[PDB]
């Protein structure tokens, strides 16, 4: 009650309101679990994060103040014996990257609808003044019915810490250039960054990885910070429409000034045709089995 | 660096003033009795003192004559003593608090110096990174005098300690990636502190001063951001007009160069020596 918006957290065991089913995933952030609400019955996902004896609250507060179709929903939070536990709308058929993986390049239709979903969800959180950060096929959830969701704000949340601390240390700005202030503020770049995120996206989606993927990751740093870089192309040409290679060629617009925003970029081509919708990602799940 | 107590050489006069950094005293040479300003720092047991070191490197290894003096460092009891050359006069704020607006010719002679000065960093790629009249000093002799590599010895470790925190890049933006490994400014930064600084010399206070500070910040950071200009127009020469129009030009891209500056006019002409700077510190009596 203390708070302006409240996380809803939960200072109880989490198998109080879940049975806890199996272990979807993990990484660097913590775990995955899917769950069951126990009077619903309604599935669950449960991102578990050990705690050491505020940036999570950040995390909890991004997602909670989105209520958006395409961004996965929140359902509380649980905080006992040092975990937090992170209850989300469950996505069945898992992400992206766990599709591809099994089923092989998507589709030209298949990736325009992805892309056009992705779109309104980076509109939307856009519009609130938030920045995703980790666009990407294993942050790109499908669910039972072939629609989009996407999820993962640790990095967000990581980023809005860094730069609310960071307004503790830069001192007096009068002096300061405005590309100082940008840095100090802001980072030195703004939303436009998850338009180029979702343009290596749809290559990732179209040859099941990234460019450069199998480079060291200060390697790839190194490579794209160089004068001469050159922003990547789909390998295959005459696989893909006109209309795919030039979506992809301006979401990776170098110029960060002249990339379209999320909005101006539903307008194109590629993402404003009749025949997308959820009906495509059925036929890919169908492959799936 | 001495491990002794800088005592044994000095004696404490006078507290100057002190801020984040710690404390600047006023001290004398026990044997030739020559004046210098000794910086001290109190290390705590767990601080990491790797910017401290680059500090006092930056110092000892700028031979320039418009960067302060360096003259040594003492290592004594966890407290760290920069020893630099004393200036009677302060800095260029201290001084304009007391005689008010510099003239543009005095101003010229000050842009120039500093410039020389930024010429000498930006061609070792060093960024001042905190330019403003309260880093400028003026010694006992006229000359003009750049102190504080408080923020650009801290700039290295400030950018190592951001990278940790960058995940997988395959997906990363670009203009991410140059941040994250560049540092989303270059050394021209200083240029444009120049060009508010000499605004501050001959108007007493930067532009938007009386501005909540972060409401500057964000003002800053918008697409139809303008940037200042002189409050008075017919008081100041065409000369120094464009000197700030062209400092204070907003893209890093297109702002000009220290050596590029020091070819414009106002720096340029023909008149400007520490003369005009010793008849600043006469009219200080
Ligand atoms: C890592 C587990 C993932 N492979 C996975 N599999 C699933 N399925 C269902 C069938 C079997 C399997 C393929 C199903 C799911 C996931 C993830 N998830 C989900 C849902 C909401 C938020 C988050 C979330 N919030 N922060 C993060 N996430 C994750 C994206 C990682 C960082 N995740 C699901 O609903
Ligand atoms: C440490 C140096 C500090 N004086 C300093 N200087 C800065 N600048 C910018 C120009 C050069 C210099 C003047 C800028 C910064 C800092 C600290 N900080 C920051 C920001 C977020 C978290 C933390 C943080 N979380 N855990 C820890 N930190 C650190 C405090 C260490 C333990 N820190 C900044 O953004
Ligand atoms: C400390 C107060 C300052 N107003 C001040 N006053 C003075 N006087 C003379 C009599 C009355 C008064 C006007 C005289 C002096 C100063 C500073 N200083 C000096 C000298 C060398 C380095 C630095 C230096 N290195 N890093 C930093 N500094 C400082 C700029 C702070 C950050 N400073 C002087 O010689
Ligand atoms: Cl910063």
């Amino acid at each position: 009650s203390m708070d302006v918006v409240d996380p809803d957290i939960f200072n109880r065991d989490p198998r109080d309101h879940y049975d806890l089913l199996q272990r979807l995933g993990g990484g660097t952030y913590g775990e995955v679990f899917k769950a069951r609400d126990k009077v619903s019955g309604d599935l669950v996902a449960l991102k578990m994060v050990k705690m050491e004896p505020s940036t999570l609250q950040k995390e909890i507060l991004i997602l909670k103040t989105c209520r958006h179709a395409n961004i996965v929903a929140y359902h509380g939070s649980y905080l006992w014996l040092q975990k937090l536990w992170i209850c989300m709308e469950f996505c069945g058929a898992g992400s992206l990257q766990d599709i591809y993986q099994v089923t092989g390049s998507l589709s030209e239709l298949q990736i325009s609808y992805v892309c056009r979903e992705v779109l309104q969800g980076l509109a939307y959180l856009h519009s609130q003044k938030k920045i995703h950060r980790d666009i990407k096929g294993a942050n790109i959830l499908i669910n039972d019915a072939g629609e989009v969701r996407l999820a993962d704000f640790g990095i967000s949340a990581q980023i809005g810490a860094e730069l609310a601390r960071r307004l503790e240390f830069i001192g007096t700005p009068y002096w300061m250039a405005p590309e100082v202030a940008a840095v100090a503020l802001k980072g030195g770049y703004n939303e436009l960054c998850d338009i180029w995120s979702l343009g290596i996206t749809a290559i990732e989606l179209a040859e099941l990885q990234p460019p450069l993927f199998d480079v060291h990751p200060l390697r790839v740093l190194f490579l794209m910070t160089k004068s001469g870089y050159q922003p990547p192309r789909l390998k295959e040409k005459g696989k893909w429409s006109a209309a795919f290679h030039n979506f992809i060629k301006v979401t990776l617009t170098k110029s960060p000034k002249k990339r379209p925003s999320a909005t101006k970029m539903l307008s194109h081509q590629l993402v404003s045709q009749p025949g997308l919708n959820r009906g495509l990602i059925l036929d890919l799940l169908d492959k799936l089995k």
